């Protein structure tokens, strides 16, 4: 069949207000996350500096994405009466997220692995698989949702949703395997935290698919608003929550080593 | 009933001048506040680094908000004779404040708690309540004032004003409780300062509601000007004044620990 | 009576060239001043860090003001034949200075006081008076010159010129008093420098009123050009000259303390 | 003969989506590369600081280029029905790469040489030849592909392709010679890595010519998309991959010296 | 007589391509120069920190100038057939250089003097003369070439060319005198380098007048292209070459002092 695309829906003034607030709120929160990261980079040892590097990368990429989306949103809808009618630049209010996720879902994997205990081939092989898996999960989603069928084709969405979902599972398994192998070799406290971090990351990765279902199934202004609110909030929660948790695991691990 | 929205009023050239000066002055003052924060971050110990992190976050978010509002203001009113007539981008001269406050009212709570003495569950429980309470105070206000009724509906303003005000009290009580519990465990000097900081923060949070009353009751260019001047000044005073006070408390506390 | 405002005059191509060069030259010089400040912030002791903080603030605010004025100037005049005719954005080529001065005339006062010897109430009371006096000197000027009468009313200019001038004297007296009290307690060398710094600051503050007289008395393109050249040069000289002098005093004072 | 230029092709909405994603993804990845570089610059000794300087330069230049290309791309095609028709600014979506490569192909040469063992005239003479050779390889390509014939002339492309290719070989030989001379004087581990780095750099420099062949031979929207995807990916891989490898070599060399 | 100004010539697409590449290449190279400067500021002692300050200033000012010229160039010519016709904002593609040179020709003088041996009045008197001389050399050139006669008057160009040239000689003599006095008091190695630096700076200052001769004598698109290429290259060579040389002298002098 053929659903309308999420960036083709005219927005009521309320919906144009909500959609701006969450775009601006997310970009603001990610910029605070960047500043927190830089001000507290000294608390973590050089062994776990990959965490600092990843967290910074996630925040820098995500902050720019959300700046571009606020500017695209400002120039992507035109007021025509009581409604904001999408322009041609309206696709640049939702499509930039996939650019951000492409860099940030791989880095979140690397940031999780950084606190976990892995060495040699096992380390390298895990990282590459997790990066590769995560990137494809996102790129295949981008093809289905934006590129192929112009995001108006239900058939396309489903095929690439499935493909996307396969690469999710591949990627999830790899990260879950590695953490489980790494939990025994950690102090109880660390291993407790790293079990929580893994659950939080995987639970966060579960929300985003929901917003792809909206696109396959529902279509309208409220649904465009709901896709923004859902995805914006998920970013704020996952990117700020999980990255904080990993720094706690990494600060703890830093000290444990100093003890020894 | 139905009042006109604050961003729907045509401004006299005087009012368009005043409104710019205070938008630019506030953004300038907040940028100095950011630079002060970075140049003097070494005076505080790692125990109270949360203060540095919060203060930076408040200043970065607020500086961007006020940059966007000056640019929106520049492109949001069109001169038509002797008056500046608002465009559709004029709502982006007042609505960005709620994005800023959403991140900065929670952080001001965290910054106050950072100098106060609290630990364990009590700490976590207090912080989350204060963050959650503060965010809702702001978001409910944003719904009433901008999203619901397009900020033209007196009925909506009142309902969400009330709701907003409930979450204010919840949030205030939590912060006031915690400081009162924390005052005994501090040196007289510190506790003196932290009593002042609490009064200043709560007194500052009392001014902003005033500007919501203007919107419910009065409507016109002078009132749009008065809402900007009021809110801009309150930001400059609270954000620069209170954040300075907390660094003084945090610097003092840092030293006290050193002499122990 | 009535005079045309300084931003209502059509400019000859020569005058549009000169006026750009000095706007860009001043903003460039202030940006170098910022970089000098950051590269040489280590030469000053923590006792006089309120000089580094002030100097940075002056430079950051002034650099943004002059960026906005170059961009406003680029978009504020339209070429119509042989002359550049001012738009409605032309007022944003002169009005941003008052935003800059509002933050920078108070900070220059604080920066002077930082090297001088003041303690306790005397210190606090002096600083607040100097900040408050300096801000009102600028804001009252802004009312007379831009806000009240649209800067076309000779009567308004004179009233607020006078008011402005009252607050100048108040502010000057306070700063001059404090330095005179502080000169005896300093080493001869320092006190020599601090006497020069005070003269330079007060002499610099004398030039700016000249450009308000042009507005009261003369009107035309040559006069708009002369108001830019005068004010731009005064900024470059005062902001870069005086701030350098204070760092010399502050560096000297830092050493004196070390040798004790 | 004559071919349409790569920036003269109308793009399908899919192709306009793909082409944006890879422009934004590359600029995001290069910005992460910059942040990684600055967070990990302490791991390298002052002997090999040239590496840090080069890597930073590569990333700063490349990040700006790709920002300009995303903004040019946003303003360089106009939607006309089902297709995006190139404007006059469309040439600024492909031409900025040559500006980036002009600075970054020379620096990649310098970064390779920095870890290798070379001294005195031999060092200076090698660097200058490699810089000069690399710059001409790029500039001659820019003449053929953009400046001469407006990138529509097959004859021009071939002449400058050849010239370009001559300077490639000159440059390659010089870098390959120097590394071969340098491999014996390095520790086995280092020399292993530096052999890989040389292969990776030269292999990366082999991909870019492919995109020049497309231009000579094929012409159309899919080919414009294929030139972006090819060149964007090559940048991400070479700039992030090779620069990482050199830091590994540089970190290793740093330690080896510490041992001694 | 009368000649067309350099920014009044319509450019062929080739010439519009070349002129962009060199504007973007110069701005990119100056930004790398800034990053090099910051990454290697630790190699020089506090005695010669003026060098670091100058070099940074030169690079910051020049990088902004060339950003504002690439953006002016993008918005200063309109495609009209096969040619790019200059608009009104085309003078802002050549006039910003004089703003840059006004700050950077004085600083280059200060940077040369920083590594040379001068003290007391001789130092102060030399610096002020060199700064003053250099600024007037540039400003008088700006009057002749841009402001007076709109850069269309051969008579004006010649008068101010001559005046400009007088201040060049004054400035050159002062710098050459001081270096000659300073060469004896330096180690042979340092003095060798400082002799080269002086030749390089004065030789660089000789090229720029050539581009003023083009304007007096020749007029056309090729000549506009030749003025950009000449001036852009001269900036890249002088600003990056000379500033590097001075850091070498300054690093050497730093060490010499350490070994004493
Ligand atoms: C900071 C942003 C994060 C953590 C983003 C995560 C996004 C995903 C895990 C997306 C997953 C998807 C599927 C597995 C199926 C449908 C398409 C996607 C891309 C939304
Ligand atoms: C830096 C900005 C600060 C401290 C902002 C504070 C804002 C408030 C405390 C706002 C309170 C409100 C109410 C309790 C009722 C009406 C709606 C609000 C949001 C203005
Ligand atoms: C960095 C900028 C500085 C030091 C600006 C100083 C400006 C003044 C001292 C302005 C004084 C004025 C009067 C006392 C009367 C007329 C109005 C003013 C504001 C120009
Ligand atoms: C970071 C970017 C890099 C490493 C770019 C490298 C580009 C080249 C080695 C380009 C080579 C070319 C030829 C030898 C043939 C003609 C076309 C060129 C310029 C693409
Ligand atoms: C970084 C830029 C530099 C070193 C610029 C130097 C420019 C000059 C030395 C200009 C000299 C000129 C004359 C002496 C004659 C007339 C033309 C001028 C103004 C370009
Ligand atoms: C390397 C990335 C390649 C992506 C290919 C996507 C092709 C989509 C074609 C859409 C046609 C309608
Ligand atoms: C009409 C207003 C639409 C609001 C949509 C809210 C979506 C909430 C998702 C969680
Ligand atoms: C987080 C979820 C936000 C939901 C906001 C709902 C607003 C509804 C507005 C209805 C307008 C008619
Ligand atoms: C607080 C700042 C208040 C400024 C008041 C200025 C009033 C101007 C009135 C203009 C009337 C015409
Ligand atoms: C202070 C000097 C002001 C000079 C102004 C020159 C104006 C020229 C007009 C053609
Ligand atoms: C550094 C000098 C570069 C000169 C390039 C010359 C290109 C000539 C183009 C001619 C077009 C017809
Ligand atoms: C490797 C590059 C592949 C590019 C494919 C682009 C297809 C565009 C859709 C037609
Ligand atoms: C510092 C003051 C600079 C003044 C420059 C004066 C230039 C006057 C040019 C007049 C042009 C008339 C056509
Ligand atoms: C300094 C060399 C200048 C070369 C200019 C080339 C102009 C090309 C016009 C076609």
């Amino acid at each position: 069949d053929m659903i309308s695309a999420p960036w083709e829906a005219s927005l009521t003034q309320a919906e144009h207000s909500l959609i701006f607030y969450f775009l601006a709120l997310t970009g603001s929160a990610l910029l605070f996350g960047l500043a927190r990261t830089w001000l507290t980079r000294g608390e973590v040892g050089a062994r776990y500096r990959t965490a600092v590097v990843a967290r910074s990368g996630i925040m820098i990429v995500a902050t720019l994405s959300y700046v571009f989306m606020v500017l695209a949103f400002t120039s992507g809808y035109d007021h025509v009466g009581s409604l904001w009618v999408p322009n041609s630049e309206a696709i640049m209010t939702i499509a930039p997220r996939y650019v951000e996720w492409s860099i940030a879902v791989p880095l979140l994997s690397i940031e999780l692995l950084s606190v976990a205990t892995l060495s040699g081939v096992s380390a390298r092989r895990t990282r590459l698989a997790a990066v590769a898996g995560a990137f494809l999960m996102i790129f295949t989603g981008f093809l289905g949702a934006v590129v192929i069928g112009d995001g108006r084709s239900v058939g396309s969405l489903i095929i690439w949703g499935a493909i996307s979902t396969v690469f999710w599972i591949i990627t999830a398994v790899i990260l879950i395997r590695a953490i489980r192998h790494s939990l025994p070799q950690l102090t109880p406290e660390a291993a407790a935290l790293l079990k929580t971090a893994t659950i939080f990351l995987m639970s966060g990765w579960a929300v985003y698919p929901l917003a792809y279902l909206i696109q396959i199934l529902f279509a309208g202004g409220l649904w465009t608003t709901s896709i923004h609110i859902i995805l914006c909030t998920a970013d704020i929660v996952v990117k700020l929550g999980f990255c904080g948790l990993i720094h706690r695991i990494a600060k703890l691990r830093t000290a444990e080593d100093v003890r020894a």
